[PDB]
């Protein structure tokens, strides 16, 4: 009814070609977005307005023909030029126009970083499909990468100099680890700490994504051990610094998903820890394995009359859970009640933890590795280093991941090549720790 | 000959199209070799060179190009679901972005890279107005490399900096060397064009702030100004600004910086954001306009003077009796030296028809139907209006030779800005006063 | 007993006269030695004794004056020249400047002297206060520092610094820690202290730049604030600042955060530096008070709930038939019910006593504040401070402070002190010269009504 | 009419003395004080001031008795100390009331110290005379130096990227070379070159003193040299830096006299060049002599020279030698006469030894340049004919311009000597003039 006659008097039309090189009529779509309580209501907006204002499907094929029309002949680097750009230009969606115009407006990019991530949750909620969605979203973000591309960003350090506005952010939308109070934020960007954020250059101090790392001895196998420290406040000794682990990384801004803005953090904080400490050569994240829990659960089934444990491993199980196995333990798996039973722990940990090394490394979604957190050090050239059990004791990451947190290892003078063979050849490069893992996985499923 | 070799182990490869969204590793590396090589090139001919080698060599796919069209023709035969259509277009669309912007847009990212690019275009711009490099694929280059800077240097990526005598003497020098339209005097002048009733402002890239990129000055007045002397040539009592004594604001020196940045912007963000920031100061403060110099004008004169109409009878009777000579025979000399003025019996003659010329010059004169003079473009496409037309506005030996000492005003209406600009830009029409109507209507004679 | 050996090495010597203007080279090292040791002594009575050696043997020489006197009196025997008199009366002005000043002036040059100078000046008045120090040399020497530390911190060299949510968390700790009349609650809690419709200021050295010396929070209000919890306990709905509905400005805590410059300063500028500073944001806003507390009331109170018993159950605090209606409520005598229930802070509890309790109250604090004195100077210390600066003693507000903290120390009563920006200097000379104090009539009224029946 | 009227409204009276520990009597003051347009106006206010409102030299003379009374007796430290803080009190002048006042006023110590420059100009220019004006001056000057002491002021650095404002400030008030232009401000404060100031702690990037620092190979004999150099541009090598040259030093604010605020701005640039150039270790000035002709000139009234050297100097002048000279050295024209320049070599030199070394004002040695860095511990170190050939130069000094030295190990010491024993420090070239003088 609404929502239709708004969309076509706030989109400009698309000028006939000519005379391509409506300001007004911006404020108007943006004054209206902002008056939609429910997310719902965004979703319908935003995929109305996805689909009647795409491409022109004919006017691309049109132009296509004409570049055919043009090879046939080969006429002049000039007049195939033209036609070429005729078809780039039939080839711009419709609003793209829109979005163009908003972010030459006052509060426009902040609006446009906003409506992505408005977007990009009707998505995953799946009240907004097809493939007209999905083109949009592509859009935004493409505008999006420009806007924040790695030269515009400034590396912020986060100290208890920093203002209070900055604190209270980055343990707001901390989106791993809670924190308990103030006491703790003062420990936690304190002594043998470094927090590091990236802002826009036209915005400092508001930050995008932040990383948070732990200077410490050896590569961390617990969270417990990090978060819960008393670190000494003897201030830094050089001598007993050999390892940075990187224990929170999380985007404050939703809309700069796929961005690459994570990547581009650990490798300018890098740069920055390797100039403060020049004798410092072990680069490593201590990360949770979100979706783990979901996965085995959703494993513990059925028909497929798919075989997880051994013999011996069965019997044992089931002699400590009252019933059969499947049952039992998709029950208390999912309510972390089985850690304060020792004899249940002991038992699930050879299965589970041979389970993990499959999960992150044999699974798949497209041939890249299903678990998001995977796919994202893997991509940055990371090795999927080791596997650690009961890690993660605290609630989310019981029912998370049964307690068990991965360590993705940077070995600088070869983040490159694994980069590319991540991403070219779909190859994983593991430890021998993990690769004995998925060996023991390998005799039964 | 080596040139070659460096643009193929420079510009980074088109990656496959599934890893399109992800920066390859060796990209950093590839570009900064390019930044290298291109920095290590002293004579501009070589750089141009290279420029042409590239627009060549690394534009477009012309063959994955043709084989995507076919591919989204053989798919619309058989009518097959959007999800399908959709992929195909995209695809098309990818190997129709050139690979030369992988180049820019991985140099950017660099450490000096957005510097770098701007340089670059000042050369292309410079490599194109010496018909050093010719071809649509350097035009092609050109719009690509424009497009990417404009984006770069969008209001939301500038810094509104304000100069004033407590400035560092590091920015003051900048801004007396970066003078475009009225050069400075002398320093006592350069303390009374940043000092009490004249503000000056510049806007910098929020990366490298303080760099100047657009200086505006503005003299703070009780009028529409119509004399550019009586601006810089006041001393006032030095008492700290009468705030009462403010009615309008005037806008009487624009200098871009950096000739690598030419017509990437728009330019209304660089008024309106300097009008917002005066508002706060002098909330009462109401009335905007520009006091523009002509360039072009005597030159276009003069160049139409060889035959023509023009002048009337009594006008023709008159300039000959006050000269001694014919007319255009007479006219022609006088006017092409600058001399002409030290007569105030030829001053006043000449008043009526000159103005009526100029009336013309600005609002009937057209290239591409877009007017002909670049200033008047400029404030039109802002959407300022044509306001009035000044005789002996800039009595220096620079203002009578560039424009027989002649000064538009563009007035801006904050209210009608938006409104004017589309009637300017998509119809090309010119608001004007009755003042330059009246002109126009008097030329529309002869 | 080595003390005595740095105090002859260390505290520089009294230069000729000729050479009286100019720095010694030596007194810079002389000077670091005196830092050197009074820093290493551990224990107060150490640096009590030294303070006591400093006084004795390097104050005035005794001999020189008494020389100088009899010249400045043989040359008036014999009426010589402006010339000659003014000079002899110069050596024996020189010869009066004490040699410890040479000693604090050669300090203040000093890398942290001026910090060191407010930390030694807290220990003179801790080794008195502690009758570890008695003395006319001791108090010689104080009145010296005081006078020297007076001209160090004279408006003109603090700055007015101002605390919000963009300040450091280091600043903030600060703050927070050397809060003095209310102490802070939680994190959330002081978010809101600095943001919408509250103020924090606080006075630093020009030199030691954001190191706080004095810490003012302001309550930006519709009318003349008469409750505390109606402050702290106050969230808005963080909607920034109205800038219509600010009729008036409450300073509801000041606190001084170095306790080796109590009362060196005057205050004057403490508020009205803090005024013209908030008029710039708000010129319309033309009203300000504070909102003070009562310390040493209910122990005032207490005290006299003693000595001041009576005959047959009455006495001098108490009207007969409000005598008659406490022990109605409470079930006992009087003047060891009072006692009782006033020194426990229970007695809020009962509505039927608070009611009761209030006429009377109301009519002992005022004169608390304006009739009883020390040295003819008003006994309340918030009070004189306020007083000095000009206040006018505007208004006592009942049931004003409901905390176990406000209840013990005042039963809950808090004083508005209100700063008429106009009146202020008439009202500071009638104050320090005088030892006059401005009361609103609804004091003078109270004052009136204890007068009426209460001779003590 | 007025003037005495205003001085007994606005001056408080003196306190009996018990209610010793007027805020809107000097507002009055300070207006009316402004509101004077000649500096002769100023002149009588101020000497008005200073005579009717000193001492109450009555209660002086009577407390002065009443210690000398206790003294027979010998009573309690308690009683004793008393009548000496009652001397104490009287001793102090009325007007210092008045002034301890302004200073806690809003522009106050600002107003102060203006005050105490317009005292400073009508003393020198004998509008005010005697020694109720000298005792207000020392009160002034002692209330400014506690307000003034090092510990409050910040050394600041003078480059190209400091505000216009203080390269014009330095530039103004610049006592002692001015600068032709902007051109040239550029490369006094450019590379091979240090112009440091301090501001108070309350108001930075306001200079009180300004020194300006030659980044040198050697001890520099010569001001055109540093003046009109072009120094490379060639950013700062750090091998060619040996010694560090002082050429202008100046006082902005004249109310700030004798604070010791020139010693302290060396002290502090010292140990910052130190810190900066740890293989530093010449340092000296390059210092005008002013007075020096004025000195001469007034010794030619009317033998300062030898036989052969006065029939030398008249066989040049075309009359005799104290009337020709007298007239000549007062006006720079005796330069392009190249005759008269080498013959006045040696005899200048040599008297010009002596004016530093030998002439003395309370036995410190009158030039007050000479009396500044002597005060310092510097070394009365070498003597440099025709160095300075400016206009005020030649007809301030002959062209002479004098080096003191600063050796750092020594500074401490030469201080004391020079203070306390009234010693000056002199090399053997300066010892070589003033003997050659002796044979006079
Ligand atoms: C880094 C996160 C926050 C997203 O980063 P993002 O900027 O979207 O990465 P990219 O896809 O843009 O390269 C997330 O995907 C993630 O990996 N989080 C946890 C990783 C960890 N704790 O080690
Ligand atoms: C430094 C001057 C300007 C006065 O300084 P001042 O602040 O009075 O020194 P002081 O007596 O306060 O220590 C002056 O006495 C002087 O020495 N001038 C020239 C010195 C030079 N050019 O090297």
């Amino acid at each position: 009814g609404a929502m239709d006659e708004l969309l076509r008097r706030a989109v400009p039309p698309t000028p006939a070609y000519e005379l391509r090189e409506a300001e007004g009529q911006c404020a108007d779509f943006v004054s209206f977005y902002g008056g939609l309580a429910e997310t719902a209501q965004r979703a319908e907006l935003l995929g109305r307005l996805a689909r009647g204002f795409g491409v022109d499907h004919g006017q691309v094929a049109e132009q296509s023909a004409g570049v055919l029309h043009l090879r046939q002949q080969q006429r002049e680097a000039a007049v195939l030029l033209q036609a070429e750009d005729r078809l780039r230009y039939a080839l711009v969606p419709r609003y793209r126009g829109l979005f163009h115009h908003i972010s030459k407006l006052d509060g426009g990019v902040r609006f446009l970083v906003q409506l992505r991530a408005d977007l990009l949750e009707a998505q995953a909620l799946k009240l907004v499909e097809g493939p007209d969605v999905r083109e949009m979203n592509g859009v935004l973000k493409g505008m999006l990468s420009e806007w924040f591309s790695s030269g515009f960003l400034n590396l912020e350090r986060v100290t208890w100099h920093s203002p209070c506005e900055v604190l209270q952010k980055i343990s707001e939308a901390e989106a791993v680890h809670p924190v308990k109070n103030w006491m703790d934020m003062k420990r936690r960007v304190g002594p043998y700490r470094r927090c590091y954020f990236f802002s826009h250059c036209s915005t400092p101090g508001e930050p995008l994504v932040v990383l948070h790392v732990a200077l410490t001895g050896d590569i961390s196998s617990n969270i417990q051990a990090i978060v819960k420290e008393h670190p000494p406040s003897e201030t830094e000794e050089k001598n007993k610094i050999t390892a940075a682990i990187f224990y929170s990384i999380s985007l404050t801004q939703q809309g700069l998903q796929g961005v690459e803005l994570g990547t581009f953090l650990i490798k300018r904080v890098v740069k920055e820890l390797q100039r403060e400490f020049p004798h410092l050569g072990v680069f490593s994240s201590l990360s949770p394995i979100p979706g783990f829990t979901k996965w085995l659960l959703g494993l513990l089934n059925s028909q497929t009359k798919n075989e997880l444990f051994t013999d011996s491993e069965c019997k044992e199980i089931s002699e400590i859970t009252g019933g059969p196995i499947n049952e039992t333990l998709k029950l208390l798996l999912s309510s972390s009640e089985w850690v304060q039973s020792e004899k249940l722990v002991r038992a699930l940990q050879t299965p589970l933890m041979r389970l993990c090394a499959w999960y992150l490394y044999g699974e798949k979604h497209r041939g890249y590795a299903l678990n998001p957190v995977a796919n994202f050090h893997l991509q940055n050239g990371a090795v999927l280093w080791r596997i650690n059990w009961m890690a993660d004791v605290s609630l989310r990451g019981i029912t998370g991941s049964c307690g068990l947190m991965a360590n993705y290892r940077y070995f600088l003078e070869e983040t490159g090549p694994n980069s590319t063979s991540y991403l070219g050849s779909k190859i994983i490069k593991a430890s021998e720790q993990v690769l004995s893992l998925v060996a023991q996985f390998q005799k039964n499923s």
